[PDB]
Order: C-alpha cells, then sequence, then structure tokens
C-alpha cells in the first residue's frame, strides 16, 4: 500500500462510499420488500459482505504504512477478510440454492409471457 498512506486511503474511501451507496440501494429493496416479506435479498447482503472486506482493506492500506511497517499485520489481516469474502462468496451459493428452490414451475408453457420467446 503506502502513498502516504493517507491518499490511498481517502481516495479509495470516496469509492467505498459509492460501493455503501449501491449496497442502500438494495436495502431500498429490504424496505419496499417487507411489505411482501421477500426484503432479504441475498444480493444485498453478497454485495454488503464483500463491500465491507474492501472497507476493512482501506484500514489495512493505515495499518501497514501509517504504522510500524510490521508488514505481517497488513496480511494477517488479509486472510481474515479472504473469509468474509468467503462469506460473502457463499451468500452467493444461496441466491443461487433460493432461485431452483422458488422455481415453483413457474414456466407452466401457459404463462402467456412466453409469447415474447416464442412468437
Amino acid at each position: 500500500g503506502s502513498h502516504m498512506p493517507e491518499k490511498k486511503v481517502a481516495e479509495a474511501e470516496k469509492k467505498v462510499e459509492e460501493a455503501k451507496k449501491k449496497a442502500e440501494d438494495q436495502k431500498e429493496e429490504d424496505r419496499r420488500n417487507y411489505p411482501t416479506n421477500t426484503y432479504k435479498t441475498l444480493e444485498l447482503e453478497i454485495a454488503e459482505s464483500d463491500v465491507e472486506v474492501k472497507k476493512a482493506e482501506l484500514e489495512l492500506v493505515k495499518e501497514e504504512a501509517k504504522e510500524p511497517r510490521n508488514e505481517e499485520k497488513v496480511k494477517q489481516a488479509k486472510a481474515e477478510v479472504e473469509s468474509k469474502k468467503a462469506e460473502a462468496t457463499r451468500l452467493e451459493k444461496i441466491k443461487t440454492d433460493r432461485k431452483k428452490a422458488e422455481e415453483e414451475a413457474k414456466r407452466k408453457a401457459a404463462e402467456e409471457d412466453k409469447v415474447k420467446e416464442k412468437p
């Protein structure tokens, strides 16, 4: 990392704020889809978990180069947030497992909506 590191953490924080803003767009789901209570939309929690690993990398860009440059501690912490990336990616399995489970024969072959595919 480094750069001062203040430079790298500040410029990447501006990015992590757009990342947070888009996860709040999927929160808009988890407050509009409460009405319906399908709300718990793993697409949100996937993005939010991986985005908070990205956040956590910016925190370690400080704790390398502010700092005693005990280079082992950023690297340790990368392996810990890599486990949290694996958790974000394990929710990516849950949205897929949901998708195949909630396919309650939606494709009745008589939905009429098929006209866009088979005119």
